[PDB]
């Protein structure tokens, strides 16, 4: 025999499987096996994708309940996987997704400021240097610091949690608790300490004694600060990183954003489109008995949203592989998600991108990979696709 085809396919970011378009063609929902030994609906066109997506009986919320079939074992604990529904119920959405956005006073200018401190630094020891640790990771690292409104030089420690925060593993993670339990002490410290005025925790730190909110939880306002710390620089940092390589991969395309800057927004969004970032697909767990295209999704099976199978099929995105500046349904991608669990940090993803890329193409006109590009090492069991590091010179 063969055996139930396994997920996921590859843990390889600079290129799609040929199997994915495939899938797509021949049984764009079906079934697969995790690697917890769990059966799962794997869901690769764009129709079905958005069909699960914007049906909230296919429930995140619900993939945390004891005995489920899991995509992977919980990093954290059960409640956060409901993190924004309990946001949302704290009343505290409106001034969390307000904290966030990239248009605070000085917030650009902070992200310039330090992408073009990390190239100077770059080309001063000269190549090669690695894109991923000294520059992405650091970016996204001190953006989310600022946001936060917490010292830069905390960045690195919080930071070191994250290759095991975001692991897809099939067994829970020792060390994840470990760097939780310790990370939610730091947070709570930084709720208490009064020299924390500003950004995402200055705004919480301020609503914990406001009346209106008397009776939120100590924990709800620390696991708000780590969340959103790991959720932003693990995407961010990541996105970045393999976007850097699509580009670095098109000279042609590296030139015309060099030259008018001004396409780096479209050039982002396509490249958003195209990014294999996300390890595995969005789950959910199904409520009731649901059809989705041929197949009778039933009651408690685990149902797998396949980004880059909506973001490359071709009924909706012709020419999906290649960057096209111009197309008419541009932001129209899965890449934050879709519905009710849209990114909340999307704008700021989308900011951290574009000013990362406008540094590098005006700093190192001329980068290049240093290696072949099959060198690069992929992070495997993870939540992300992320090569180790990204050498390259210019
Ligand atoms: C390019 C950068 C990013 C990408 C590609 C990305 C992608 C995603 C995707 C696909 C989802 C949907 C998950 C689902 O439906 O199961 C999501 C949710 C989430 N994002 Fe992002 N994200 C990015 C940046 C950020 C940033 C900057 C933050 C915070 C500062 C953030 C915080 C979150 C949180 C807290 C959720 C969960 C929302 C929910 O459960 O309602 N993201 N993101
Ligand atoms: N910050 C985190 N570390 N490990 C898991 C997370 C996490 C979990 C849920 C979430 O919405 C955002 C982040």
């Amino acid at each position: 025999a063969t055996v139930l085809l396994e997920v996921p396919f590859s843990a390889r970011g600079d290129r799609i499987p040929d199997a994915v378009a495939e899938l797509r063609t021949r049984e764009p929902i079906r079934k697969v096996r995790t690697i917890t030994g769990a059966e799962a609906w794997l869901v690769s066109s764009y129709a079905l994708c958005t069909q699960v997506l914007e049906d909230r009986r296919f429930s995140m919320k619900e993939t945390a309940a004891a005995g489920a079939p899991r995509l992977n074992a919980l990093t954290v604990p059960p409640e956060v996987v409901n993190n924004m529904g309990n946001i949302a119920d704290a009343g505290l959405r409106k001034a969390v997704m307000k904290a966030i956005t990239p248009k605070a006073p000085g917030l650009e200018q902070f992200l310039r400021d330090t992408a073009n401190s990390l190239l100077d630094n770059l080309i001063t020891e000269g190549a090669p240097a690695d894109l991923r640790n000294d520059f992405a990771d650091p970016l996204a690292t001190a953006l989310h610091c600022k946001v936060l409104g917490i010292p830069q030089e905390d960045g690195p420690k919080l930071f070191r949690s994250l290759s095991i925060a975001f692991m897809s593993s099939a067994d829970p993670i020792p060390a994840a608790k470990i760097n939780w339990d310790r990370d939610i002490e730091y947070m709570a410290g930084i709720l208490e300490n009064p020299n924390i005025t500003t950004g995402l925790m200055g705004e919480l730190s301020r609503l914990r004694k406001d009346p209106a909110y008397s009776h939120v939880s100590d924990e709800l306002f620390a696991t708000i600060g780590v969340t959103f710390f790991g959720a932003g620089v693990i995407s961010t940092g990541s996105f970045l990183t393999t976007a850097l390589i699509s580009l670095i991969q098109r000279p042609q395309l590296r030139n015309l954003l060099h030259e008018k800057p001004e396409l780096i927004p479209a050039g982002v969004e396509e490249l958003l489109r195209i990014n294999l970032s996300f390890a595995d697909g969005l789950p959910r767990l199904a409520t009731a008995d649901i059809q989705v295209g041929d197949v009778l999704v039933r009651k408690g099976e685990l149902v797998l949203v396949l980004l880059e199978g909506a973001n490359f099929d071709p009924e909706h995105f012709p020419n999906p592989g290649s960057i096209e500046l111009d197309r008419p349904n541009p932001t129209s991608h899965l890449a934050f998600g879709r519905g009710q669990h849209f990114c909340p940090g999307s704008a700021l993803g989308r900011r951290h991108a574009q000013i990362g890329i406008e540094a590098l193409l005006k700093k190192m006109p001329g980068v290049d990979l240093a290696v072949p590009i099959d060198q690069l090492v992929w992070r495997t069991r993870f939540q992300r696709r992320i090569p180790e590091r990204l050498p390259v010179l210019w």
